[PDB]
Formats: C-alpha cells, sequence, structure tokens
C-alpha cells in the first residue's frame, strides 16, 4: 500500500502531518485530523486545499484527494465549514473553542467585518480565555497583545481590549468563548462566504452564502435576501450560476436570476457550496 504524506494547517496556525493510502477519500484524511484534534461535533468542518488557480476549494470526503488536488500539493486547511447559527446549542465546549478560532482569521483576515468596539469586544473574551484574568504585571500603559485582533491594528484598540478584559475577571475559558460567539454571531457577514460574479447586466456583485439562504451584495443600497425556503432550485451551465426563485401565493411561475462566473470551476463552486448550505442546514 503507498502512502501519501498530508499537511494540515490547523485553526491555531500549527501543522499536522499524517500519511494517508494514496486513493483515500477526503473522508479519511478528516476523521484523522478530527480525532488529532478531539473533536466530535465534526460535520461543522471540513478541509480545504488551493487548485491550479489558487482557489479554496473544499475537500470532498467521497471522492479521492488524488482526483481533486491533483496536480498539486497534498496541503490542507482545517476550517468551519457550516457556521451554526446558535453556537450556544453546540454540544460540546471544544466545538466552540474550534469555531472561536476560525472567526479570529475570519476577523483578522477582514472577511468579517466588525466595529472598534465589537473588535476590542471580542479581544478582550479571546484575551479573557487565553491568559486568565487582567494582570498588570504584563500590561502597562505601552501593552500590545500578541493577539491579533483586526485587520488594522491600532494602539487605542489595544487600550480597549485591555480596558474589557478588566470587567470579565473570573469568567473561565469556556465562559469567555460562549461570550465571544453570542457577540460574533451577530455580525452581518457571520458565516457568509462570499462569491465574486456579474449579474445579467454585466455589473460586479457578491453573491453570498449562509444558513440562512442566498444574499446578493449589488452595492451598500439594495441587497437582495432569499431564505432558502423562497429558493426552489439552484443550477450551473458554463460560467452560468442560476437560482429559481418561487412566486408569491397567487403568481403563476417562479422567476429565474442568473449570474456569470469568472470560469466553469467557480460557478460548479457556489453551486456545491449552495447546495451543502441547502442540504445541512434544512436539517439543522
Ligand atoms: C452529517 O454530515 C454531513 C451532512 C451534510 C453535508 C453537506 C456534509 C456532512 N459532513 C461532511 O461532509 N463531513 N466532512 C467530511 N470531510 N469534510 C467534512
Amino acid at each position: 500500500p503507498k502512502s501519501m504524506q498530508c499537511k494540515v494547517i490547523l485553526l491555531d496556525g500549527s501543522e499536522y502531518t499524517c500519511d494517508v493510502e494514496k486513493r483515500s477519500r477526503g473522508q479519511v484524511l478528516f476523521d484523522k485530523v478530527c480525532e488529532h484534534l478531539n473533536l466530535l461535533e465534526k460535520d461543522y468542518f471540513g478541509l480545504t486545499y488551493r487548485d491550479a488557480e489558487n482557489q479554496k476549494n473544499w475537500l470532498d470526503p467521497a471522492k479521492e484527494i488524488k482526483k481533486q488536488v491533483r496536480s498539486g500539493a497534498w496541503h490542507f486547511s482545517f476550517n468551519v465549514k457550516f457556521y451554526p447559527p446558535d453556537p450556544a446549542q453546540l454540544s460540546e465546549d471544544i466545538t466552540r473553542y474550534y469555531l472561536c478560532l476560525q472567526l479570529r482569521d475570519d476577523i483578522v483576515s477582514g472577511r468579517l467585518p466588525c466595529s472598534f468596539v465589537t473588535l476590542a469586544l471580542l479581544g478582550s473574551y479571546t484575551v479573557q480565555s487565553e491568559l486568565g484574568d487582567y494582570d498588570p504585571d504584563e500590561c502597562g500603559s505601552d501593552y500590545i497583545s500578541e493577539f491579533r485582533f483586526a485587520p488594522n491594528h491600532t494602539k487605542e484598540l489595544e487600550d480597549k481590549v485591555i480596558e474589557l478584559h478588566k470587567s470579565h475577571r473570573g469568567m473561565t475559558p469556556a465562559e469567555a468563548e460562549m461570550h465571544f460567539l453570542e457577540n460574533a454571531k451577530k455580525l452581518s457577514m457571520y458565516g457568509v462566504d462570499l462569491h465574486h460574479a456579474k449579474d445579467s447586466e454585466g455589473v460586479e456583485i457578491m453573491l453570498g452564502v449562509c444558513a440562512s439562504g442566498l444574499l446578493i451584495y449589488r452595492d451598500r443600497l439594495r441587497i437582495n435576501r432569499f431564505a432558502w425556503p423562497k429558493v426552489l432550485k439552484i443550477s450551473y451551465k458554463r460560467n452560468n450560476f442560476y437560482i429559481k426563485i418561487r412566486p408569491g401565493e397567487f403568481e403563476q411561475f417562479e422567476s429565474t436570476i442568473g449570474f456569470k462566473l469568472p470560469n466553469h470551476r467557480a460557478a460548479k463552486r457556489l453551486w456545491k457550496v449552495c447546495v451543502e448550505h441547502h442540504t445541512f442546514f434544512r436539517l439543522l
């Protein structure tokens, strides 16, 4: 049996290295990573790889790893795929812990926009979790945390994190992580996966996929929202992605909204993440 070396970037930024048989399907590697992480509530998560065009792709657990990575290295990241709308209802604190780590990266990367005050508040809960109670021995007037909190750090952001950290005395890591999640879940882009596209007139839009449904970000004004029940069907053909929307009651026929993606693979990628979001959050 010939085995291939796999490298996985974990949500703490560490590397996990393991072997799988070269013909292995994605589920084999995922199960090894989740066992390494002591994770039981696994199906919120997944593995990503970067394709020949440098796009993020989800590793399909039903398909051979080699038929997905194809010409690329067997290098993956462990990520949240399906962001729970109500993290309090997760059964395990370790699940919430990994979800916090993902959201911290979503924030630092700028995928999850966040006000100044909420950046500082989330940062303060992270510090309480990682370091425990505020200690003025480590923190002077000139303190800057090792923790990345934001896409752009400023001294006043660092100061606000400390001021808020002082308020959290006695809070345990699990408590701080639950407060982090109860704040982060309210952000308008929480768990929204964004895809570049053009509308039927050729205007550049972003299509957002999340638990609640589909979002069409045309500009700061005119955000179109389709809750999953309103979405009758989704399809792709060539570089085109199509959403069928149910008619109001007493309407005869569903409406079709068409989008142009950069290429055929971007259209398939969007269709699949939409189907998967429909599939796991039809149930959950
Ligand atoms: C109950 O599990 C599901 C249900 C629906 C869907 C869409 C997915 C899963 N899980 C899943 O794919 N787990 N996994 C394996 N490798 N990466 C992630």
